[PDB]
């Protein structure tokens, strides 16, 4: 059993709220009409719990109606035709980047569409100007990256493992969920200390994690469409090596990237007493994240 | 003096475009149009003879952009470090409003002042040579840029002085300098992809660079800034944290930027294979580096504003 290979140095937490918050995610789901095929077991409101532990339910909601969308958006993606059309998705990319300006729907935009409008009102009620910002470039990103496999899959193009991996940082929205850590801990980091090297690396390293982690675990499911953006896929590719040594060489690289993120924890400057004890409240949330990804995903039937 | 020259010397070599002195008699007949001159040696400025270095490459409508855009900072940057709005951050706070509503593409108004209409200008021609995403990419770095200025004036204002830690942190910023290498795409017409663009080794040799120019500034610097009490320098700082003599404090700054452009070297030859076309765009982004780098120091010894 190669999963248990998964392990993390340090323990994840969730909200007490988990279970009401994943009920409210279903009531908005149904609301701007993202339900539509078969849906008894999704709890993506299950996912937000674990990964914003300390956050207040109003927020923790917003998380959690945001990781549902991203759920719906995915499937769309790689399940159905949307995903081998770039012209499709270029003109719905055109709506919800109009939507992230602040722009109102109209009577032809789809429910995606309409249900990112209502993330964003919400977003805006708690987050400032200079966060908002923050936040669309990092989902504006994370449509390019779909773009991209988008354009992989139509070309029948499949990337090398440091293309893949470069790309992966931004095809799964992680730094525009590590955005909401800032609101779910209701911390404001200055400039110099929210962008400065480490913290990047720190973010670079618990993003890898969180994405190979699920490389290794949606492999099977992802093989079946024939979508090759997965590193076990693109190891596989690369090496032209068996499968259960390309699996070997993912959870190697995931070992590996636990060990850089635990070294460069210790490697933070002292800017003063408050800057530092506002990072170290991100960094908490990053390691939540972290196993939160891992604890949900082994239990969740996605990746039975 | 001659023990400055080899310690501010690059493995890499520079260069400087042909249009590099109607660029500069361009800018200079621009910033009076705006009406940026103040009464007061106009001709010996040459912020155009700057561009000319940073943007070696660039056609001669891309260049002039670069040469008004580096003219603008000059000129803001003078209000914010020898004028009294820099010991104010309710007018700074007031100023930045406008300078953000015109980046998202707001009109100047009646009340609005000199700067904002210029900026207006700027983002207009940006506008018709740069794409939706790269315009974005430029405000976030000229937003931070306008955040760093207004932390500066905090610091003047409560007579607060950074360590070392903290001023290297927001220095990154403080100069405008990625908003600066944004603008080499548009120089050398590169598509670099947002894997490739965003990578963390391209963001590492990018604040390596940006580490080497600020640093290498603040020791051309130190003196101008001293008469000012402004102690947002390197040099200054280090004197600070250390309460060492202000020759220890330059031979400590010059090791950090001999060790930066030692970094920077190493950090070049990591760069992955993602493949021939990306690479190839890539290699003339980093050169565009190593161009603005040589350009800082080149310019600054070659100019009057450091004397
Ligand atoms: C799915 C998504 C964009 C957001 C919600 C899921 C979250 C937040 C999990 C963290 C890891 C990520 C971002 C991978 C999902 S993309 P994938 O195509 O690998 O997803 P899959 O393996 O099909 O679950
Ligand atoms: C004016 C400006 C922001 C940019 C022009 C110079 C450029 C583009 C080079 C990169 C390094 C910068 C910008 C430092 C000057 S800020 P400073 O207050 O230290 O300026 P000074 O050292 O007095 O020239
Ligand atoms: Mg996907
Ligand atoms: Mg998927
Ligand atoms: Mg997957
Ligand atoms: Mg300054
Ligand atoms: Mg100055
Ligand atoms: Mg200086």
């Amino acid at each position: 059993d190669y999963r248990a290979r998964l392990v993390y140095p340090f323990s994840g937490a969730i909200s007490p709220h988990a279970d009401i918050v994943d009920q409210a995610t279903l009531a908005w789901a149904a609301m701007f009409g993202l339900l539509t095929d078969s849906s008894r077991r999704l709890q993506y409101g299950l996912l937000a719990a674990r990964a914003y532990p300390r956050a207040d339910r109003e927020m923790l909601q917003i998380a959690a109606d945001w990781i549902a969308w991203l759920f719906f958006m995915d499937d769309q993606c790689d399940e159905t035709g949307i995903g081998r059309d770039l012209q499709r998705m270029i003109a719905l990319h055109e709506r919800f980047l109009a939507i992230l300006d602040g722009a109102t729907p109209e009577a032809h935009d789809c429910a995606l569409t309409y249900a990112l409008a209502d993330l964003r009102r919400r977003l805006a009620l708690r987050a400032p100007d200079n966060w908002l910002r923050r936040f669309s470039e990092h989902v504006r990103l994370y449509f390019t990256a779909n773009r991209w496999e988008t354009v992989n899959r139509q070309r029948g193009a499949t990337p090398n493992v440091a293309t893949y991996c470069a790309a992966r940082l931004f095809s799964g929205a992680v730094y525009a969920c590590f955005d909401l850590i800032e609101l779910a801990e209701q911390i404001e980091l200055p400039f110099y200390a929210r962008h400065h090297s480490i913290v990047q690396q720190l973010e670079q390293a618990a993003n890898n994690i969180i994405c190979w982690c699920n490389d290794v675990l949606s492999y099977p499911k992802e093989m079946q469409h024939g979508d090759r953006h997965n590193l076990v896929l693109v190891i596989q590719g690369e090496h032209q090596c068996s499968l259960p040594e390309a699996i070997d060489r993912a959870l190697d690289l995931h070992a590996r990237e636990v060990a850089t993120f635990v070294r460069k924890r210790t490697c933070v400057p002292y800017f003063d007493a408050a800057v530092n004890t506002a990072l170290e409240k991100y960094v908490t949330g990053l390691q939540f994240w972290i196993c939160a990804n891992r604890d949900w995903s082994l239990t969740a039937t996605r990746y039975a």
